């Protein structure tokens, strides 16, 4: 098994949250670090009109609220809401700074996740800068197809995903998502089989 | 004037890069960490057609090429180009991982810069998703006029930047930048005094 996590978790409080609950309130003062024992979450930023953007999906095995760890007086950089019911560990920054001196691997794992997040977020900047809505929705589909949650299909990878949520990822209305998907079918690039979406040539 | 940082540099091998040189190409196998002693660099990504986007500006006191540190077999995720002449400290991941075990403070310092970079890059995501090109150019000029290299001017603040570099930051053609600037002058919000730009306010 993993003694390091075990060791890490023995210094945490664990708490459970129902689906759709807000784990992190943007703007708040950061003093605590979190680790997802079970579940999945969305990280998201808002427009001044209430519009929500989904930055990132995090799951079992992810730290959360780590960005304020390295400087005192930081505030949460974004919102995090419980995608499913979650089981979440919690430890203060101070205590977590102490664990680091005993075993820096826990910091390595955390920074490993920051590095990954930075790479992917950077790619998202690129999509936003270089691609129109159509292009962005295509890359979004290709990426979801590459996920392990992607069911295998004769014609390609099969994903299940809401239009609304596709909109929150690329930054457009769900109506716009729908019209674009319908065009991608016509172009014979995907299929919209009721619930799922089959991404051809994946 | 910093015990840990010197301690860190003492293990580094220094290299100098002339302006406009590329320290890191995207795709390379990551096996080295960098630290900027002097100078400034641009981190950027290219598009399949060659269009360039500036992700971040890094300066004296910034690690570079740290994203490949935590997993092996990784590849450099972007290009880093010398914006000026640079004095850069360098060290292998292998030897760097040992510095961590000896003193994890050096990791905390590294990780602290990574944290900031994620916040600012997520902010950029917001910028691009919620603001039209006009919006982004305005915001950009403001941010530039709040810089320390922002010379002072009686009408406001003055900055020196090309339209090319403005489009690389906000993601538009240099012909788009020009057109938007003309409009900002029309609104008496800036002045195109040749090379430089006066930002009223
Ligand atoms: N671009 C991103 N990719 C992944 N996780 C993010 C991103 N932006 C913010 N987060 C997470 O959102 C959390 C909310 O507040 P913190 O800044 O405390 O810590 C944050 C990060 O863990
Ligand atoms: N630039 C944008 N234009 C429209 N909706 C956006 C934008 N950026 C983010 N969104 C969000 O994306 C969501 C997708 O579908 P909704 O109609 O539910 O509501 C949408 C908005 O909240
Ligand atoms: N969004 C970003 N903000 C700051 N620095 C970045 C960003 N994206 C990439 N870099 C730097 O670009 C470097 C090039 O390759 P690495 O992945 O080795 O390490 C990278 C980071 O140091
Ligand atoms: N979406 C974009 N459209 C056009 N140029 C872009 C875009 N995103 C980044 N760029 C870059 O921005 C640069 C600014 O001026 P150029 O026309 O010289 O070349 C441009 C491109 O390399």
């Amino acid at each position: 098994t993993d003694p390091t996590l075990e060791w890490f978790l023995s210094h945490c409080h664990i708490h459970k949250y129902p689906s759709k609950s807000t784990l992190i309130h943007q703007g708040e003062k950061a003093e605590t670090l979190y680790y997802i024992v079970k579940g999945s979450v969305a990280v998201l930023i808002k427009d001044e009109e209430g519009k929500e953007m989904i930055l990132f999906y995090l799951n079992q095995g992810d730290f959360i609220g780590e960005l304020g760890l390295f400087e005192e007086g930081q505030e949460r950089s974004a919102w995090v809401r419980a995608k499913t019911a979650c089981e979440v560990a919690e430890i203060s920054y101070k205590k977590f700074r102490q664990l680091i001196q005993v075993n820096p691997d826990i910091l390595m794992r955390l920074s490993a996740q920051m590095a990954r997040r930075l790479q992917v977020t950077s790619e998202k900047v690129g999509n936003l800068a270089f691609l129109d809505v159509t292009g962005r929705i295509a890359q979004t589909l290709l990426n979801l197809a590459k996920q392990p949650d992607a069911m295998t299909h004769p014609d390609g990878m099969q994903i299940k995903i809401t239009r609304q949520e596709i909109g929150q990822i690329v930054g457009c209305s769900r109506e716009t998502v729908g019209r674009i998907l319908k065009m991608l079918e016509d172009q014979n690039l995907i299929s919209a089989h009721g619930k799922t979406i089959v991404v051809y040539g994946t």
